């Protein structure tokens, strides 16, 4: 149902039909697909089949197989004359489209967005029939990618004279310096004349606040007449004076839409908008990252794509999601490892104020290695950036193409350890207004290609990543590349599960298929998340860091981790990560609070492990247990009441020594005659406690030695000795969502005993009934070796959490949703849908 009454690009993921299989060939309009699946895209059809052994432990022992996605839509007669074209932001993998029956071309990257031109074939005035053909044969990945088309997919129709696709380019070169006042803003437009006549048109092109009307532009301007002839395209150069524009900031992500419209005489043929903010950046060899002429440390996560119990489906809310839980540990910054995120992800983060470090590839049997190389057939049209070289040089364009204008977006990452410098020249010729770099793991060992790679990203304008430096090893790069701006592309690599106490060791395998929350549990080749913090606040020539990872995401479950087939320890077998500060439900670990507690300078944070239960607690020697604070505050008093008590006794104070860098960045270590003998450890505290049933509880005091008021700051300020399971305490994180299919609730369920307090070993089977205008899409607790379907209504809680994913329908109404488990006390929650206006 395609006529004029769309948006010149306009939603197309609803009303697909799928079916998985090698051996159909579905190509043809007329082929018979009424018993296929009816889904709405996107879409990952590998989360919903079975894990099985003979698969892989690196990509969670999911298949991938065959898929093929058709769509029987109408092209109105209204419609004629028009250029119409079909958009993929990303289809994981090797992709194969054909309309009507035609075949347009292939695609084999994952991650990269592509277009077609569906004109040539379009039959107006009647039913069309788009097909794709997706092929992931399974030795694949070192991660879980998923399969299918899991982002969104859109139509353009346009005049004949139009833009071209991602075809308006702004640079805005002397901001440092005339902020303030009037900024020039230079533009490139890209018109396409694809009538039988020659065109000549001129742009009027506006600059407004985001949302507003035109009335409110800060900018416009004219340009003179361009001749375009008959099918060919022409590049019109403009310069708008923007008056005063707000900047875009972390704090304040001040966002403007650049129209443009092509006109002819008096008459608008086209009208074309993209989304700019105002910013600048650099990179200082001493002294680091800088946003707007004011020094930033970038506190970076790298992110991997999956949304969890979701799958690779980049649904809008769920990116959202993790970016607003990474924004409250203070996170301002994400890497996208290893390949080009979802529009999505850098919408969420032009909106959010979040720094994008925006990945292109990974490394440079039958995956992408073979295409990465190779160049383009000359009857492939598949449509996003240049097709006169190699298949990366038409994926990295690509996603420069698409990202080109967000301000989110800071750096162009071309992957993680002749080809190198040939990337680099491609990312500096598509877009010089950003550095581009790297993640290189063997600049720790010097070799001569490392020195020689650094060098050529330096004299690029480019910054260069080191992955798992220690402070050493930083110092040892900065002495002998004075003129290298560096960071720490890939730090900590800690691993960890949520809520595991009867152990403070960790870093290999253990007997229960998890691992402790104490943060000292690393692989052998990272650190825990206190030393790479550690090493990098001291410096300011390292720009920042990027712990891997933010979220755990399905795959890689190092210390369970195999190349190959074949389960990895008993089965059931871990399946996703353990690296993530948070897990894949969104559920944070212990270690959340300690980078809130060094990152957000919005909150206060007070945080005490572990969970005060006999069954759950490690007993060390003389029967203490190791009582870790995680804490922003200069003092902390800590105390315990014993059970059946209500008078609390002191049992420990330690105050905080701050320090403070050259460039003016402040931490916090103790340095308390018992401090450890680990520096790096003294970026939070540690009291060796007697097990006893009761409270230990936590104050903070400030600089001034004064109390910070209780129950104002984050994180668990006491812990308490829990009575058993008794109910269950259900909490949708948005009690209204919009009602177009699309959006979603996040209702977490806790396992509480009848006082309220969450019991911390819980695992209760939680039965989630859901009824009304939405539908269940997940359910998680973030368990890695929990095989149990992302797709059940029902799942076992771990460590006294569950999750439960509702989605709206496109009619308006109501969601009831009733947590229940056998012997406990339900617990409902109830979510408003709205319609769309
Ligand atoms: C850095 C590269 C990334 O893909 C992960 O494999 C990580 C594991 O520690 O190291
Ligand atoms: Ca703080």
């Amino acid at each position: 149902a395609v006529d004029s009454k769309q948006n010149r690009t306009s939603d197309f993921d609803a009303n697909w039909k799928f079916m998985l299989s090698d051996s159909v060939q579905a190509q043809d309009p007329a082929f018979d697909d009424s018993a296929w699946q009816q889904v709405d895209l996107p879409h990952d059809y590998s989360i919903t089949q079975k894990y099985s052994q003979s698969n892989e432990a690196e990509s969670a022992y999911l298949p991938g197989g065959t898929g093929w996605y058709r769509k029987s839509f109408t092209i109105d007669r209204d419609l004629a004359g028009k250029r119409i074209a079909i958009n993929f932001d990303g289809v994981y993998m090797n992709a194969t489209v054909w309309f009507n029956g035609v075949k347009l071309g292939t695609h084999p990257y994952g991650y990269s967005p592509f277009s077609f031109d569906l004109t040539g074939n379009a039959k107006f005035g009647g039913e069309n029939t788009i097909v794709v053909k997706v092929e992931n044969r399974l030795p694949s990945s070192r991660w879980y990618s998923g399969s299918g088309i899991y982002r969104d997919v859109t139509l353009t129709v346009t005049d004949g004279v139009h833009v071209g696709n991602n075809g308006v380019a702004i640079k805005t070169p002397s901001l440092a310096t005339q902020n303030g006042g009037d900024v020039t803003m230079n533009l490139t437009t890209k018109v396409a004349n694809d009538t039988e006549a020659a065109a000549n048109i001129t742009l009027k092109q506006t600059v407004f606040p985001k949302g507003g009307k035109t009335d409110a532009a800060i900018g416009t301007v004219t340009t003179a007449s361009k001749s375009i002839a008959a099918g060919a395209s022409a590049d019109v150069t403009s310069t708008i004076t923007a008056a005063s524009p707000k900047l875009w900031s972390i704090k304040n992500p001040n966002l403007y839409t650049v129209r443009t419209e092509v006109l002819n005489g008096g008459k608008v043929l086209d009208t074309y908008d993209t989304e700019y903010g105002f910013r600048w950046t650099g990179f200082d060899a001493t002294s680091g990252f800088s946003l707007n002429g004011e020094k930033v440390k970038l506190k970076g996560v790298s992110m991997h794509h999956d949304q969890g119990s979701l799958g690779a489906v980049a649904n809008r809310r769920a990116i959202e999601r993790q970016v607003e839980i990474l924004q409250k540990m203070g996170v301002n910054s994400i890497r996208t490892t290893h390949n080009p995120a979802a529009k999505a992800l850098i919408d969420v983060c032009n909106e959010k104020g979040v720094l994008v470090v925006e990945e292109v590839f990974d490394m440079w049997t039958e995956d992408y290695g073979k295409w990465f190389g190779q160049a383009i057939a000359g009857d492939n049209a598949v449509l996003g950036g240049d097709k006169d070289e190699t298949w990366a040089k038409f994926d990295l364009t690509s996603t420069i193409n698409r990202d080109r204008n967000a301000p989110s977006v800071i750096m162009w990452s071309l992957g993680n350890e002749a080809t190198s410098a040939k990337l680099v020249a491609w990312t500096k010729a598509a877009d010089s207004t950003r550095p581009m770099t790297y993640g290189d793991n063997k600049i720790k060992a010097n070799w001569n290609e490392s020195n020689t790679m650094g060098d050529n990203l330096t004299a690029n304008g480019g910054v260069v990543g080191t992955n798992y430096s220690d402070g050493a090893n930083y110092d040892k790069i900065r002495t002998t590349h004075p003129s290298w701006a560096i960071y720490g592309s890939e730090t900590a690599s800690a691993i960890n599960s949520r809520g595991i106490y009867n152990r403070t060791t960790g870093g290999a395998q253990s007997s229960d298929k998890q691992l402790t929350s104490y943060d000292n549990s690393a692989v052998g080749w990272g650190a825990v998340a206190s030393s790479a913090w550690y090493d990098v606040v001291q410096r300011d020539f390292v720009a920042g860091t990027y712990v891997w990872t933010g979220f755990d995401y399905l795959g890689e479950p190092t210390p369970w981790n195999g190349t190959g087939s074949g389960a990895v320890g008993s089965w059931p077998s871990p399946k996703n990560s353990y690296f993530g500060i948070v897990d894949t439900a969104g559920f944070p670990k212990d270690t959340y609070y300690f980078y809130q507690s060094q990152w957000n300078d919005d909150v206060h944070t007070l945080h005490i492990l572990p969970a005060w239960n006999e069954n759950v607690v490690a007993k060390g020697s003389g029967n203490n247990v190791p009582v870790v604070v995680y804490t922003d505050a200069a003092k902390v008093k800590l105390y315990f009441t014993p059970k059946g008590s209500t008078e609390k006794r002191l049992i420990g104070e330690k105050s905080f020594t701050k320090k403070t860098t050259a460039a003016g960045y402040t931490y916090q270590v103790y340095e308390g005659s018992d401090k450890d003998s680990t520096a790096h450890k003294n970026m939070y505290l540690t009291w060796n406690v007697p097990w006893a049933e009761g409270t230990i509880s936590a104050e903070a005091y400030d600089e001034n030695n004064r109390l910070i008021p209780e129950g104002s700051t984050e994180g668990n300020a006491s812990v308490t000795t829990t009575g058993k399971a008794a109910k269950l305490k259900a909490d949708a994180d948005r009690k209204t969502i919009t009602a177009d299919g699309k959006d979603l609730s996040y209702i977490e369920v806790d396992v509480t005993d009848a006082n309220g307090h969450i019991v911390p070993d819980a695992a209760n089977r939680v039965t989630f009934d859901v009824k009304g205008a939405g539908k269940l899409v997940g359910v998680d607790n973030g368990s890695s070796p929990d095989h149990d379907s992302y797709q059940a209504d029902n799942r076992k809680a771990f460590s006294g959490k569950v999750l439960a994913i509702v989605q709206s329908t496109k009619e308006a109404g109501e969601i009831t949703v009733t947590a229940k488990a056998d012997g406990l006390q339900s617990s409902t929650v109830k979510i408003a849908t709205t319609a769309v206006p």
